[PDB]
């Protein structure tokens, strides 16, 4: 319950990701990783693009090994593309522990690395069902639970340079204030939850519960935003709006343009761990709007469904408790409030059919 070793190991610049250091090969070499519970490949800079800092040298591991295969990753506006093998990884502010791992050593990249960014690589932190080249290739924290004591989950305090914690094999209980509230995870690929209700400053949408998950909803420290489906975005952004009479122009809601409380709180109900019951988390409008005093209107559409990015992430300490199957969430002790308004975690809520909120 107390991990102070894990206590503020993570750094980033806003809107660049949570990077942890880690160190690859023997003898070790230094690398800070990206924190992604977004995908599930530990990959790594193994060659000097002009923008790294640094990269994984293979030649100079005794301990590497050759899988003998590549490895080819398009995502959303980008690409990475490397070789695998295997070699020994530990992780400097965490765990006391030395794991073999999978590593794909990054030959070729485009829109992957950040000009004036200081991490060298990305710790997929999600489940093998989305691992590339597929499933047989087996995720880090996969590794670490199976060839060491470490229990089986993470949790993530994001604080927003940019600080926050990454405990690894437990919870630290400094980090929250309350209860944390678990909601199931529905499928073990993505971190996969079921969004239930969606209040703005109290009011009901009345969608179609079906949408707020269509055809997704992960929790994703890999993405700044809260990104909501186009239907959902909608009216989402149609009750910001009217909440939001007093005083900007179109593009800022497609997040076209910056903008340099009038602003609704946003509370999203998650499906609870009995039948007909749910909690509620809620954050503020510092959360889902970032200064660039420009800000970004941190919220924007999808075709891949609800992403519960930093934006949601800040608000709250996040626990990834795989072995149970769930994700805790509670009042973070780091994020930022207001006198008036803090971000919440309320409970229990009675609310039914929650299964219907689900997309098969
Ligand atoms: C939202 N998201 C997440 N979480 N992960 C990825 C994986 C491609 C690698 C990545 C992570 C972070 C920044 C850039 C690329 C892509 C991506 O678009």
């Amino acid at each position: 319950g107390s991990f102070v070793e894990m206590v503020d190991n993570l750094r980033g610049k806003s809107g660049q990701g949570y990077y942890v250091e880690m160190t690859v090969g023997s003898p070790p070499q230094t690398l800070n990783i990206l924190v992604d519970t977004g995908s599930s490949n530990f990959a790594v800079g193994a060659a000097p693009h002009p923008f790294l800092h640094r990269y994984y040298q293979r030649q100079l591991s005794s301990t590497y090994r050759d899988l003998r295969k590549g490895v080819y990753v398009p995502y959303t506006q980008g690409k990475w593309e490397g070789e695998l093998g295997t070699d020994l990884v530990s992780i400097p502010h965490g765990p006391n522990v030395t794991v073999r791992a999978n590593i794909a050593a990054i030959t070729e990249s485009d829109k992957f690395f950040i000009n004036g960014s200081n991490w060298e690589g990305i710790l997929g932190l999600a489940y093998a069902e989305i691992a590339r080249p597929d499933d047989s290739l087996e995720p880090f924290f996969d590794s670490l639970v199976k060839q060491t004591h470490v229990p089986n989950l993470f949790s993530l305090q994001l604080c927003g340079s940019v600080g926050g914690s990454m405990i690894i094999g437990g919870i630290d209980h400094s980090l929250y204030t309350g209860s944390l509230w678990y909601t199931p995870i529905r499928r073990e690929w993505y971190y996969e939850v079921i969004i239930v209700r969606v209040e703005i400053n109290g009011q009901d949408l009345k969608m179609d519960c079906k949408e707020y998950n269509y055809d997704k909803s992960i929790v994703d420290s890999g993405t700044t935003n809260l990104r909501l489906p186009k239907k959902v975005f909608e009216a989402a952004v149609k009750s910001i709006k009217a909440a939001s009479s007093t005083e900007f122009p179109d593009g800022f809601w497609l997040g076209e343009q910056l903008v340099c409380n009038i602003f609704p709180v946003i509370s999203l109900y998650l499906m609870g761990e009995v039948t007909n019951q749910s909690f509620r988390i809620t954050i503020l409008p510092q959360q889902y709007l970032r200064p660039v005093d420009c800000y970004k209107f941190a919220i924007s559409q999808s075709s891949t469904g609800t992403v519960m990015g930093a934006v949601i992430m800040e608000g709250f300490y996040v626990v990834f408790d795989r072995a149970r199957k769930r994700i805790g969430f509670a009042v973070s002790a780091c994020h930022v409030h207001d006198e008036f308004r803090t971000a919440a975690v309320e409970g229990p809520f009675v609310t039914l059919d929650m299964e219907d909120c689900g997309y098969n």
